[PDB]
């Protein structure tokens, strides 16, 4: 539903559990190649995978 | 390496093991996106993952 916009900037808000869940989506659809660019925002950015 | 050449279409010839270690590493640098086309030479398809 996002791609029918167009938008390549994402912006996550989540916690340690769900970036994870977020981040594995993103790598089984693929959207992880160079013309994106994702935010964590929380306070911890090394804590995850 | 391969990049070099600007070549999309690869050719896998494995036994059922080295198949899912180049699986992975084509997850991890992000090649399954839509522009590339693989043939796993081999027997068994529906055999890896
Ligand atoms: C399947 O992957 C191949 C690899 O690019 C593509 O199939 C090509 O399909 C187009 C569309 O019919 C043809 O014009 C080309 O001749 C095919 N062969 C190539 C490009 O080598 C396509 O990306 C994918 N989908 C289909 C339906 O083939």
């Amino acid at each position: 539903d996002l791609e029918l916009k167009k938008e390549r900037r994402v912006i996550l808000d989540c916690e340690r559990d769900k970036v994870n869940d977020i981040v594995d989506q993103v790598i089984t659809i693929g959207k992880h190649v160079k013309g994106y660019h994702y935010i964590i925002a929380n306070l911890g950015f090394t804590d995850g995978d």
